[PDB]
């Protein structure tokens, strides 16, 4: 799988660039490269951002620049990714989907959003999908991004209820044991303890699951 | 001023939270972060930071002693101790809002499969404690979701409905037209075409915020 990422931020994902098994490179099953936007500007300020048609606060990306970046590193097999407060929602079956793709790329923009023609252009020639990771508001696409590239990855091979508490060494610590159950060497027990724990926590922290 | 401290095995995965968002409100000086390798409060020759879990199943669990030791040395009883876990209460934007006015968040990143659930107890005999999911999705570990957490509540330190699509400059590229209403100057025309816009979005898109079937 080859990922690029275009951002005004190329800093922001080197970490996790650098975060791959040499192994997986080497074999080709994956590669990762961040673009810095600015390549793409026509001017000698490096413009990426103008005002919003129709009045309003922030500013819109310009639809010029982005529109020369992704004709540069789209082809008609990407599949284009785009990350906003305004997505759909990118869940564990989208990572799933993705996980198959040969060749994503992600365009991080600004909250205030990418001019909606570079999305409606790219739809006529790809496949383009806006997500959102979750209803909280961040100032850019670039932690999304991070968040899509390591949710995907990690099904990569070689790169319902909650789960309930888990437990290791040593067996008394602060004056709170290990449930006896878990070193009971009853494993029907210990699945159907473990499955009241679940039940318990969802019905606690995420009744939306039932 | 707002303190926040990161705790992972992997300390140079939140370099991403310098020069941007967060960079720029540390280097306003209205926040602290400091990010510590929990790897430091281990004794061991070949600093381990986990072991097999009690009752079975696959992968590793964190132990309880070197993070009560890392989290001793850096809360206090008037910390916020927030856990990134898929199994954790949602963090919405409200949670931002509530969290942007806290003296001092530690954010404690394990790994998948967890923390000893005794130290999050433990923790919560002295200070608040808030175990959080960002999200449906699995991610390796709590450091995406620390950096999601940390720009989510910055941008809010002082210092419903879907957005619609948005334009700028120029008005026709490509043969595309930017909706002829943007470009009226009238503003009420321009309110309800973009309140039409949401509209339309929010059902296609996340009908479960206008309380509709997903
Ligand atoms: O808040 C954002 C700004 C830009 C791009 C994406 C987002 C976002 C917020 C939640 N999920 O994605
Ligand atoms: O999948 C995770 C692993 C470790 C810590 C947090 C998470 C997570 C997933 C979704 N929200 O948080």
């Amino acid at each position: 799988m080859k990922i690029d990422v275009v951002t005004i931020f190329p800093e922001y994902l080197q970490p996790v660039r650098q975060s791959l098994p040499g192994k997986a490179i080497d074999a080709g099953l994956v590669d990762v490269a961040v673009h810095d936007l600015r390549r793409w500007t026509h001017d000698v300020h490096k413009s990426v951002d103008d005002s919003p048609y129709g009045g309003g606060p922030g500013m819109v990306m310009k639809p010029t620049v982005w529109g020369d970046a992704l004709d540069e590193i789209c082809t008609s097999e990407t599949l284009l990714v785009v990350p906003t407060p305004a997505g759909y929602p990118f869940t564990q079956e989208t990572a799933w989907q993705w996980s198959t793709e040969d060749h994503l790329v992600i365009a991080c923009g600004r909250y205030e959003g990418i001019d909606q023609r570079v999305a409606d252009d790219a739809a006529t020639r790809m496949r383009v999908r806006e997500v959102s990771i979750g209803d909280y508001v961040l100032n850019g696409g670039e932690a999304a991004a991070l968040v899509i590239i390591e949710a995907v990855l990690r099904l990569v091979p070689g790169v319902s209820l909650l789960e309930g508490p888990s437990y290791t060494r040593p067996p008394s610590w602060r004056g709170m044991d290990v449930p006896p159950v878990l070193l009971s060497g009853d494993h029907a027990k210990i699945a159907a303890w473990r499955a009241e724990q679940s039940r318990q926590r969802t019905i606690e922290r995420r009744p939306d699951l039932l």
